[PDB]
């Protein structure tokens, strides 16, 4: 059958990304991944609101999988008996059978092994899609992540120059729909099944209660701020499986941006704000020039500041007064 | 006056497209079309919800008109006396007089003949726009379609290679605003006029009750699924006259995509999901690689699965195990 | 310290733009601007609805600032003692300190002077961002504008040809959130502070009551319509600091469009409708071909016609019957 070398990957939780090569001299391999589904009640904000989450590998988003063009991605999807619902997986990077969804439906207690050839480069969403109304419900419950398919020569700028990142982060954005009771408090539920009727009613009204990165308000702040140093080129992969987003690095730019997320297209340069279409992943790289704190947001600022969609970067290095300076500090008007 | 050959087109209902050439050796012609407006009460979902529709040629969307750059498009717009409202037409492909709207206002019982030169290539919306608050109301009642203006040399990839499609489909997406009564059932009305006050109130809240393709939930499924064979290159024109959409072919890609819809720009390649700005048409071509059923959706999955915005393709041919295979069918976890 | 020539600019209120060069033989300068914040109650519609606005220089949007790549932009931001709140400024064109926001927080009675180097070309949002939930509130209260950073050689089409505009207009789009009382009338408030709790509650629901250009329904109509002549190339800069928009010139096109707004990228050509991601500015140029009235809208037509987002152009010149003609005026159907 398929006679290529096998390579296992140990996935790591977002926003971090498992170790990988950008450019590689390896030829095609069968790259082996395991995703174990976990349904669990989680806390999504600083007020203690709870949420019936459904996850790949315990996280929102599911972890970033990284391969190269022409690799074969062999995923063991596991649905333990401790879960209540069937689940599957649709890879937007894959060709056929509803992205794999038609070949991966598993009941609690089952697993399945799907292989797909990575013929399309870029960052792509993966998500659960059991069928019918279950599709949006599983997705907005957290069951989505992304996979990055790099060219074997690494990234380029479309003008012949290599673009090498010093680090990569994966920001998965999640629209969440938590119903409220009559007096206006968020509801808690004993199971995903019990949450479904109220949650679907809200979903159909198309206004989320929360829009978060990495599964919670504030997830990518404080101890868990993203980091960089002045001089480092950082790739930020952003996904949104269900709803549009408009990423922006406050105090920075997107030096090279693939907003549609596909490396067969040259990046755009020098963006302020870019656009992640719901159902996609995109990527932006930026070389930090200034130390200090940055915020990384969706630039619907209501969503960013009030519904949860803000991350921070803490950046080390030397301030550049040529690029920016406070000529006169705040003072009384003359 | 204008001394060119005249060619009549027999329009066909969406999602099909009237016969045309891609590349042509014909020079400019006056291409003659007729659109007859029909106001009618229709059923829009499988529950039997009704809707006061306003249409060009009896369909939602109106039919796709196809011409070549430099042709003159001569449209006889007819508003029969059996209708209740005035109507007109604005072609986004046309130059001057509000796209034609300022030259085509016709009362019931009248017709008008407008000619415009097709100086801009791409796919474009056309829609009714009588004036003032009537503009959105006529559009979201169904009065919109599209027109495709092909280069005379056919389509290309921006790198010198021809792109020829084997077939083309037109998917018109419609945001609909059907009010509900106090207990939560959709309302029915005796005329568009009677539907207006409740419908406008809802419209201004910017949340549709239904988002459909080809005028109804399920229109492009079952007997009426789109079709292809493995090896066929299919062009999918997508329009949305009032509201954004994010098309996605589940199990496929956009091999070549003009998301802004204009053929003077090279297509993007290898997309997962693309973006149709409200007030526009875009186009994507894909060469099918795998047989089976595909879904074509807007990738707000709530809209797709719960509000109506899903089409199917049924594709014939041989499965390609190199691209995808089920290595191990669902089984008990060891 | 920084030993370059200083040049003062006298800002002008939108939609007009202060005098500037496109291509220039000047080298880098320190270009001096002053922005004075004004909190004020204004009328936003033809019904007399009032609104607690917060502005740079008294206008919504704040005025367009125009410089060239490599200039240094030195802004004196003034917060008079007659205001009630602290304020600051974040330039999306700037690098470091949250775009300047971390260096410009001023209480009523204070001013501050910030300099930033214009290292990124394009049109960019600037906006207030005091911190936390105040960020969206100040922005949607009106505290946003834009800055254009031109290449020193002026604009080009990406194919070696200069693009010179005959005039430029700045259309700032504002999503506004005015609460209603129980019977359904818009509320009035005595201060921004008093408006905050009801306004934030509404904001978080993500549906504006009004979407306007230049601060009011109808602002860019009648006496204050935009103007052009047949043959003139007009640049239209469009910004939206918080929420997406989809500009469209009814009866025209975007001949050259930078929808992401950044001049290091070639423009797209021949668009019908383009997309301004919330948190950005973009630009479109069009050479008028036909006289008469045009509407310039967001092509969510509900927003355009019903919530306020329509401007007009009045264009002088000779009608071109080759491009469009009414072959037969409205007449009884035979
Ligand atoms: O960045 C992708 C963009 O760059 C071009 C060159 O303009 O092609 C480059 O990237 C391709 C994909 O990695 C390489 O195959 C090619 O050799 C390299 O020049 C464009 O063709 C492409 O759209
Ligand atoms: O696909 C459009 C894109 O292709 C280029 C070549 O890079 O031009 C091609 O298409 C034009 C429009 O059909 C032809 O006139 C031209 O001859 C052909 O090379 C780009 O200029 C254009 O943006
Ligand atoms: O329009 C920007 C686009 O044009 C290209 C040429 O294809 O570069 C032009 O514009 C640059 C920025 O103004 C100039 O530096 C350059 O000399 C000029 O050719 C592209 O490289 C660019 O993306
Ligand atoms: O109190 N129930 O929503
Ligand atoms: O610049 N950010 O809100
Ligand atoms: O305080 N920084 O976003
Ligand atoms: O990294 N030095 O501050
Ligand atoms: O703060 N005094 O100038
Ligand atoms: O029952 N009327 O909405
Ligand atoms: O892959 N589609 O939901
Ligand atoms: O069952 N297919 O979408
Ligand atoms: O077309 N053959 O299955
Ligand atoms: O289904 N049994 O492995
Ligand atoms: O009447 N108060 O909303
Ligand atoms: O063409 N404009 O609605
Ligand atoms: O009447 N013109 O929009
Ligand atoms: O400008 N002449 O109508
Ligand atoms: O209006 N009469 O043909
Ligand atoms: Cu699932
Ligand atoms: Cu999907
Ligand atoms: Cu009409
Ligand atoms: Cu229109
Ligand atoms: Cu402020
Ligand atoms: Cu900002």
């Amino acid at each position: 059958d398929l006679k290529l070398p096998r390579q296992k990957v140990e996935l790591v939780a977002p926003p971090f990304v498992h170790a990988h090569e950008q450019a590689t001299k390896q030829g095609p391999k069968i790259v082996e991944f395991k995703l174990t589904i976990e349904e669990k009640k989680v806390v999504i904000d600083e007020k203690g609101t709870t949420f019936q989450a459904m996850t790949f590998n315990g996280s929102m988003p599911g972890p970033l999988m990284v391969v190269h063009e022409g690799d074969y991605v062999e995923t063991t999807l596991v649905n333990p008996a401790t879960n209540t619902m069937p689940h599957n997986i649709d890879f937007h990077s894959a060709t056929g059978a509803l992205g794999g969804g038609a070949l991966t439906l598993i009941n609690p207690g089952e697993q399945v092994v799907l292989r797909w050839k990575a013929t399309k480069t870029g960052v792509f969403v993966y998500h659960c899609a059991p069928g019918g109304p279950m599709i949006p419900w599983h997705v907005v419950s957290g069951m989505n992540g992304a996979v990055m398919v790099l060219p074997r020569d690494g990234l380029n700028d479309g003008k012949g120059h290599a673009l090498k990142y010093d680090k990569v982060y994966y920001v998965g954005e999640q629209d969440m729909y938590v119903p409220r009771d009559e007096k206006g408090n968020f509801k808690s539920y004993d199971s995903p099944g019990e949450a479904f009727t109220d949650t679907e009613e809200m979903m159909k009204k198309l206004i989320p209660s929360h829009v978060v990165f990495n599964g919670k308000v504030g997830a990518l702040t404080g101890k868990n701020a993203l980091t960089a140093n002045v001089g480092e080129n950082v790739l930020i992969v952003h996904s949104q499986a269900n709803r549009d987003s408009r990423p922006h690095l406050i105090g920075g730019h997107g030096d090279y941006v693939w907003e549609t997320g596909k490396f067969g297209n040259a990046p755009e340069v020098g963006l302020e704000t870019w656009f992640i279409r719901g159902g996609s992943a995109g990527a932006a790289m930026y070389k930090f020039m200034q130390p200090g704190i940055y915020a990384y947001v969706t630039h619907n600022l209501i969503e960013a500041a009030d519904l949860c969609a803000t991350a921070h970067f803490k950046v080390e290095g030397k301030w550049n007064d040529d690029l920016m300076t406070q000529v006169k500090a705040p003072a009384e008007i003359p």
